[PDB]
């Protein structure tokens, strides 16, 4: 590239990598969000917060490729694996799924940002920081108050509190 | 002071004492505050309820040094004691503790009242009917209300009411 | 912590100090601008500038204690050190006492910076990068400009520069 | 009296002669007033300062009198004595008379409400702590911050101060 | 050119000249308006003071480009000279060396006025009377008008005096 200045192959290569990794979380809350609204499973705040996430997934990758753009790497795009279920179950188990994929993006980033500093690329440390880092925090912590609360609704009553999360924790109509 | 007049040096230094019982009071609803944030615990209207308590404590402290410059005393500061615990258990816990730390700051201005009445302090007697006395009454009161409304919501399904009372009566969102 | 990803136990710990040392600093900023307010020191403007201050500090220990909760840390709180002096001097002395905590404030949040680096926490340095940080250097960039106008008022006719500079660089009413 | 009621006559008289005070006061606060308009003395500030003063106490002269009206005594007036200097100095000499004529007026209002806690009247008490006490510490406490600021302006460059405390500190065009 | 029309070589050489004058002028007062703002000066009305006037030689300057390629000349730039100090010492100080740049633009000015008047080149002599000459006039009247009052403002009290100059003189905040 005429612009490229200080942008490693390998953070390139990575950032390929992270874009595809977003691609089949966004891919998995699509899933998640049309399970949810299955007229034998019917939790419409539970629906929308999933396809919410694949949103924001969607936002992230396309970040990502605009930033690579703009330091003058080249986008490769690779096939997107289905999601890891055809089923989610109940809303904790699918809260739970949620969460361990957030875990596994953050580990990503957190990865993505080590290699920057290994590679001394600045602007790279900086982009992960303020698109990215906070806004994982951020909605881990949400998905672990919403299994503290899930939790707290559990046990032999089950159904009645999934219910009442659905109803008066989570966004709908 | 060239402006002090009719102010005992005893309710001075109970004025100090009583504003040390503030902050720690304060310091106590700040801790109760964020203890409800923690992502294992969760409930938002009552952290919410706590952290607001920390601010009118501290209105509440603000209120008797700005008192005791007016009356030409002089505030002495003391070390704050940290709050009695460091993990304040379920809601009906907690409220409890609210309720005991209030007993005892109410019993501490109905004790400082004493005091000026002995003195015949009327400035004192009214800033402490106007500024104080009824606002621990109402207070308490509600921490009743709070406290009864746990009581009904109670038993083998308190985890159910726990999440209802945070939901339907608290502040959140 | 469910939530818990890349926060040492030694950040969490230092977190706990640093909210110490925020508690210790907005009650050394209580106890200056109720100085200021005595009838016989009376300076309203340099009140105003040290109670201000002690609500800026209050605002840093909530944001520190938010982000242990969105990181999965514990808030742990230990007894608040009363203020170093009763009685403050005069304008350039509460200046000069004010600057000094500050410094010790910057120092702390750079230590614990320094401590996140080498633990690769880039979402704790990216906090203090953007919440703290600058807000301190440009307050002690302001205080060393007090400090040098006050210098400039001083000498023989010090009780003089005092009155304008309160009146004239400090807000008020 | 067809009204009267629980309102004794020693309280009656007493309030009589606190109305003859304060009108006393009312008129010492118009002669400084004017002194302060005199084309050799020549500080708006000051004399807007005392003649706002001579305000306040008529104000308080009337609420007395209507009180004694509401609760069925008779109002008895006796001659005003005129104030106690023809002259009154410099602002700080002004400030230190208003100051003595404050405090006297606070010990009547504070032995009137001694009286009527004696004949158990709390009518009469509560009138006096929602009227008068509050507004008796305020004034004097601002009056004490006045004479705290004139002292640090005093010296050998006097008259400068007092040009300046007029302009920077008091109400004028 | 084919534009150019009664346009001298010399004048165009000089109009480089002037151009060069103004950018050291310009970069001058960039100088002197960062040096007022050192925390080890802090005077924040005289900063902004300087601040401006850079603004208003890089606006000659443009000015001065402008017309020349108007005229069909063709800019020639060369390096430009650091400012004669690093430190520039007190108000009166700074305001002295600001009159003699002033000066010595004025001077160049009416030199490029007397050329382009020996090359009889109306058009250029009403372009500096325009946009120059009033200008120049008006700010040396206006730096003489602040060098007598920080003249009335110096002696033994000059620390005060230059506190007091840029509070009620200059414009900040
Ligand atoms: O949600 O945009
Ligand atoms: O839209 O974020
Ligand atoms: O939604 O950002
Ligand atoms: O709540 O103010
Ligand atoms: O604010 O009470
Ligand atoms: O909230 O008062
Ligand atoms: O100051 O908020
Ligand atoms: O409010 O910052
Ligand atoms: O005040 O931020
Ligand atoms: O002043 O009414
Ligand atoms: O009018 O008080
Ligand atoms: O003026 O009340
Ligand atoms: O100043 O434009
Ligand atoms: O802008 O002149
Ligand atoms: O500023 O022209
Ligand atoms: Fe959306
Ligand atoms: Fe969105
Ligand atoms: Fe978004
Ligand atoms: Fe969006
Ligand atoms: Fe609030
Ligand atoms: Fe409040
Ligand atoms: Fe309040
Ligand atoms: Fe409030
Ligand atoms: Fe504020
Ligand atoms: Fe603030
Ligand atoms: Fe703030
Ligand atoms: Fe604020
Ligand atoms: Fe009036
Ligand atoms: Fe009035
Ligand atoms: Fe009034
Ligand atoms: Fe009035
Ligand atoms: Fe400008
Ligand atoms: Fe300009
Ligand atoms: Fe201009
Ligand atoms: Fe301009």
């Amino acid at each position: 590239s005429q612009i490229r200045q200080n942008y490693s192959t390998d953070v390139e290569a990575a950032v390929n990598s992270l874009v595809n990794l977003y691609l089949q979380a966004s891919y998995t809350y699509l899933s998640l969000g049309f399970y949810f609204d299955r007229d034998d499973v019917a939790l419409e705040g539970v629906s929308h917060f999933f396809r919410e996430l694949a949103e924001e997934k969607r936002e992230g990758y396309e970040r990502l490729l605009k930033m690579q753009n703009q330091r003058g790497g080249r986008a490769l795009f690779q096939d997107i694996k289905k999601p890891a279920e055809d089923e989610w179950g109940k809303t904790p188990d699918a809260m739970k799924a949620a969460m361990a994929l957030e875990k596994k993006l953050n580990q990503a980033l957190l990865d993505l940002h080590a290699l920057g500093s290994a590679r001394t690329d600045p602007h790279l440390c900086d982009f992960l920081e303020t698109h990215f880092l906070d806004e994982e925090v951020k909605l881990i912590k949400k998905m672990g108050d919403h299994l503290t609360n899930l939790h707290r609704l559990g046990g032999p009553e089950a159904g009645l509190g999934e219910y009442l999360f659905e109803r008066l924790t989570l966004k709908h109509d």
